[PDB]
């Protein structure tokens, strides 16, 4: 099965996932000088208020905070997107070293983890639905960056040590995302694709241009995950990022001057 080995690995997906090779892959290197500034971008609205957190689960690849998406109670709306989109689970991408880690590059630079805050369109009734459209998901990324601590990150940090292998989950409830946001909505748009097989390219991708600052104990937490399960040879959950892939004929926007 695919993961982030030697044999497994981003540059192995495509035997797989064809997909791997297509017109519209994620991430991407933003380069700041050639993204134009659209005047017609809006505002993004990010309604997390009545967000309900349920679980939080090592999928093996990441571990995924799990929200209750059976009712309009956290939306993604406004930006470059037509419509509602509501939020499903959050997950990061993070580095062995504070020198990688993120998916997107900003003019080559990697930062040290990156967030991504996923969302379905509710004009598709359901995620699976969602994904086999080409304006189906919303992720929202945010860049990770070491320094101080993010207060509102620590509520994770500390249940990783009861979800440290494979298939592990454990309750996560009354977790609100706000708390991972920095001050700025700035942003940069693109059209692209989930950035984990199956790869599929219905993603409207909004990566916000201000990082959040996390401590480099918040950071050291993640990297004590494992991809392996229970009573299996321990591989550390470190690496977990696809590298930037070919833009090809796509236009990075940006909603601010
Ligand atoms: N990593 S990502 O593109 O946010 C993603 C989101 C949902 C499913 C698969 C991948
Ligand atoms: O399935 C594979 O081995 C990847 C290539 C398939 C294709 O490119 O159509
Ligand atoms: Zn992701």
């Amino acid at each position: 099965h695919w993961g982030y080995g030697k044999h497994n690995g981003p540059e192995h997906w495509h035997k797989d996932f064809p997909i791997a090779k297509g017109e519209r892959q994620s991430p991407v290197d933003i380069d700041t000088h050639t993204a134009k500034y659209d005047p017609s971008l809006k505002p993004l609205s990010v309604s997390y208020d009545q967000a309900t957190s349920l679980r939080i689960l090592n999928n093996g690849h990441a571990f995924n905070v799990e929200f209750d998406d059976s009712q309009d109670k956290a939306v993604l709306k406004g930006g470059p997107l037509d419509g509602t989109y509501r939020l499903i689970q959050f997950h990061f991408h993070w580095g062995s070293l504070d020198g990688q880690g993120s998916e997107h590059t900003v003019d080559k630079k990697k930062y040290a983890a990156e967030l991504h805050l996923v969302h379905w369109n509710t004009k598709y009734g359901d995620f699976g639905k969602a994904v086999q459209q080409p304006d189906g998901l919303a992720v929202l990324g945010i860049f990770l960056k070491v320094g101080s601590a993010k207060p509102g990150l620590q509520k994770v940090v500390d249940v990783l040590d009861s979800i440290k292998t494979k298939g592990k989950s454990a309750d996560f409830t009354n977790f609100d995302p706000r708390g991972l946001l920095p001050e700025s909505l700035d942003y940069w748009t693109y059209p692209g694709s989930l950035t984990t097989p199956p790869l599929l390219e219905c993603v409207t991708w909004i990566v916000l241009k201000e990082p959040i600052s996390v401590s480099s104990e918040q950071v050291l937490k993640f990297r004590k995950l494992n991809f392996n399960g229970e009573g299996e040879p321990e591989e550390l959950m470190v690496d977990n990022w696809r590298p930037a892939q070919p833009l090809k004929n796509r236009q990075i926007k940006a909603s601010f001057k």
